[PDB]
């Protein structure tokens, strides 16, 4: 059940930590546009293709974060089907994986990519500080990771804080316009923490995605509100979502069909 093609990304997206808000916003937009199922939209927002039924994960992209203009960057291995962070490459060339035995030749980092794993309690998410400095510190801490850092309690804690930072500023920002917008603001000519609404959105990507998709089924259908996210209408949901996870909703596309539409449309 090992992954395939981790070393053969579908695309590579690059960001310099010192760049402007504008550069960051289009970096995020670029990732969404390249991940989209060209044939499957919902309320003008892109929707991911389904996870392929019975193969191991074979669709990956890389994000490269450079702490400096010419410096080699930190490479993130992210799944193209569900935007999971599963690996990062260090300056010594070691692949660290976040799921034991998922990436050929990798070394397990010692924890996973859920906020439960990273923070102990998911409520701690609204105390994580985001900004340009945090981004630079997170990238440097993971780029400078050595194998000996794994048996160090405090090093493991710092690595978790660094991964948590990348997850919010890269993965969740891709998923959510609220998050990407929030981060772009911190990079304008610088520290912030997300509120409880963004925390609820980030913990409910599937639910919020599935709720938009339901409104698209052809009737024989209203939007179910999600109070804790602050999202009470289809339009607020469309404005909150950057890209939807594919969810098999009753009367909408099935996994099989959406996948054939993916292939027929020039998607890989
Ligand atoms: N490795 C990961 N990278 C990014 N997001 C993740 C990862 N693992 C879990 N998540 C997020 O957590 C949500 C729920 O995870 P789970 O409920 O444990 O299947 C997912 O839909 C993702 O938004």
């Amino acid at each position: 059940k090992m992954a395939k093609n981790v070393d053969k990304p579908l695309f590579t997206a690059t960001f310099n930590v010192q760049a402007s808000s504008a550069d960051y916003a289009t970096f995020i937009a670029g990732i969404r546009n390249k991940l989209r199922n060209p044939a499957h939209f919902s309320h003008n927002r892109p929707v991911l293709p389904p996870v392929e039924p019975n193969v191991p994960p074979s669709r990956w992209f890389h994000v490269v974060l450079k702490a400096s203009p010419t410096s080699a960057g930190l490479t993130l291995a992210i799944r193209a089907d569900n935007i999971y962070l599963e690996g990062f490459k260090s300056s010594d060339g070691t692949w660290w994986e976040l799921t034991p035995g998922l990436i050929p030749g990798a070394t397990y980092v010692g924890f996973g990519g859920t906020y439960r794993d990273l923070l102990g309690d998911t409520d701690k998410l609204t105390n994580v500080a985001l900004g340009r400095q945090q981004l630079a510190d997170a990238v440097t801490a993971l780029h400078g990771r050595t194998k000996a850092d794994k048996p160090s309690g405090p090093k493991q804690q710092q690595a978790r804080e660094a991964v948590t930072t990348l997850l919010l500023m890269v993965n969740e920002a891709t998923r959510f316009q609220t998050v990407s917008g929030f981060v772009a603001g911190l990079l304008h000519p610088k520290s912030g923490k997300i509120g409880n609404e963004m925390k609820a959105q980030v913990n409910g990507w599937q639910d919020l995605s599935a709720a938009l998709l339901k409104t698209d089924v052809k009737p024989p259908a209203k939007f179910a509100p999600i109070e804790k996210m602050g999202v009470r209408t289809a339009v607020q949901a469309a404005n909150t979502l950057g890209i939807l996870l594919f969810v098999e909703v009753p009367g909408g596309l099935t996994v099989a069909k959406a996948l054939e539409l993916f292939h027929a449309s020039g998607g890989k």
